[PDB]
């Protein structure tokens, strides 16, 4: 750590604190994540150094020293959360939302093809640059925001799939469109019941095996499903159809990132330049 000079704090996640810092040996500006302290973890995190893609924030180095683990990432100038807040009055232009969703699906199709799951996607770990790119940051291993958590995780599935990332990305897609979080729960049950109130309480018909899930209770209230036309206006039919497939209850029915890339919603995708204030 003698080679790094902290500039300022940029985040505080579940695992640790993220700082903007300068590398004294190269002059590079980086995002440095400090985890306060697992040999299996050092090896798995070191494997993430090889996982390089244009839509993945580069993990430059993993430094294990003095009962701390430091992850050195490339630095990006803004997160999606700051951009969504900056764009709250006007909305993010639809061609930019579509570009960002397309790029994030490319990043997920890549990581998922290598059996790497993120498990905690949220606007704070989606990073953007001035050129129109957006990248996924800080993949997880096998106050906390629950807003983007897949229903199978809330219902106690410990052996979940890559479908958890598609669910989170669908929630973020809805939020870019409407400028409001889709399911802003403030407890595990509030989060689950907010999902049920919009998509209907799941049953064996739409999700086989749901009633045998560890935290499923037969006493859950039975709410009817709402129409997406009411949930994400003014998203067109291609966008609402894609979103509905990203939010299927059954992880096995939920669209994959690869299949989502071929969706007709992306027929006219372009790569616009965002209006960034840094
Ligand atoms: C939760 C996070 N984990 C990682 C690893 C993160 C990461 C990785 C690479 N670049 C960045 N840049 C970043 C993030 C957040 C901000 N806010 C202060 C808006 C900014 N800004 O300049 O403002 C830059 N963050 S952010």
């Amino acid at each position: 750590m003698e080679n790094f000079q902290k500039v300022e704090k940029i985040g505080e996640g579940t695992y640790g604190v993220v700082y903007k810092a300068r590398n004294k040996l190269t002059g590079e500006v980086v995002a440095l994540k400090k985890i306060r302290l697992p040999s299996t973890a050092i090896r798995e995190i070191s494997l993430l150094k090889e996982l390089n893609h244009p839509n993945i924030v580069k993990l430059l180095d993993v430094i294990h020293t003095e009962n701390k683990l430091y992850l050195v990432f490339e630095f990006l100038h803004q997160d999606l959360k700051k951009f969504m807040d900056a764009s709250a009055l006007t909305g993010i232009p639809l061609p930019l939302i579509k570009s960002y969703l397309f790029q994030l699906l490319q990043g997920l199709a890549f990581c998922h093809s290598h059996r790497v799951l993120h498990r905690d996607l949220k606007p704070q770990n989606l990073l953007i640059n001035t050129e129109g790119a957006i990248k996924l940051a800080d993949f997880g291993l096998a106050v906390v925001t629950l807003w983007y958590r897949a229903p199978e995780i809330l219902l106690g599935c410990k052996y979940y799939s890559t479908a958890v990332d598609i669910w989170s990305l669908g929630c973020i897609f809805a939020e870019m469109v409407t400028r409001r979080a889709l399911f802003p729960g403030d407890s595990e049950i509030d989060q689950l019941f907010r999902i049920f109130r919009t998509l209907g309480t799941p049953d064996e018909v739409v999700w086989p095996g749901v009633t045998s899930m560890p935290d499923y209770k037969p006493s859950f209230p039975k709410w009817a499903r709402q129409d997406f036309s009411k949930v994400v206006p003014p998203l067109d039919e291609d966008g609402r159809s894609l979103l509905s497939q990203m939010l299927h209850y059954d992880p096995n029915k939920r669209i994959s990132a690869k299949a989502a890339l071929a969706h007709p919603f992306f027929q006219d995708v372009t790569k616009p330049v965002p209006h960034l204030r840094l």
